[PDB]
């Protein structure tokens, strides 16, 4: 069975755990322990292909042991998650671009930019700024809400399609 290793990165509180549990269980979590980093499995059909998604929900401490590098390096594609109400989380995306390029030793790593919490009225990051950033990176941008499930399937399935594009090269 085809398997895709996805890694969900981004600042505390952007909704990485909530997006992951939405994808898997179709339920929105109000509280998800921010100390729990682990990989989940979900069988999906995308464009007619049955596959297993292995989803690393990143969490815990920001630390850079060789073991942590190796966990992140297993990723075939990365969801770059910020929250539309958190400017700092948006400013953190550049850091994640640098660390993914470092561990994958590549300027061609499958990635999707995800603007989460699209349901909140307290926007501080304009859609235009996120679209411009994703364009500059050559990657898709998806607006999501883990609360309403807006965009959740599209974010993960688009990442799988980016990995397929890479595998073709
Ligand atoms: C609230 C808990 C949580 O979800 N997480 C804690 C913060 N974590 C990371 N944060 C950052 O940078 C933050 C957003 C901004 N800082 C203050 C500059 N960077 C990382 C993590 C987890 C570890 N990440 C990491 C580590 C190694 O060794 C290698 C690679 C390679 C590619 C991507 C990340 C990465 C960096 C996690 C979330
Ligand atoms: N309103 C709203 N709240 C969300 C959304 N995604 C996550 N949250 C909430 O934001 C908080 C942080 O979510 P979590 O998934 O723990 O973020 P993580 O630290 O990135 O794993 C939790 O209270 C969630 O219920 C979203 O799209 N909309
Ligand atoms: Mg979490």
């Amino acid at each position: 069975m085809t398997e895709y290793k996805l890694v969900v990165v981004g600042a505390c509180g952007v909704g990485k755990s909530a997006l992951t549990i939405q994808l898997i269980q179709n339920h929105f979590v109000d509280e998800y322990d921010p100390t729990i980093e682990d990989s989940y499995r979900k069988q999906v059909v995308i464009d007619g292909e049955t596959s297993l998604l292995d989803i690393l929900d990143t969490a815990g401490q920001e630390e850079y042991s060789a073991m942590r590098d190796q966990y992140m390096r297993t990723g075939e594609g990365f969801l770059l998650v910020f929250a539309i109400n958190n400017t700092k989380s948006f400013e953190d995306i550049h850091h994640y671009r640098e660390q993914i390029k470092r561990v994958k030793d590549s300027e061609d790593v499958p990635m999707v930019l995800v603007g989460n919490k699209s349901d909140l009225p307290s926007r501080t990051v304009d859609t235009k700024q996120a679209q411009d950033l994703a364009r500059s990176y050559g990657i898709p941008f998806i607006e999501t809400s883990a609360k309403t499930r807006q965009g959740v399937d599209d974010a993960f399935y688009t990442l799988v399609r980016e990995i397929r594009k890479h595998k073709e090269k």
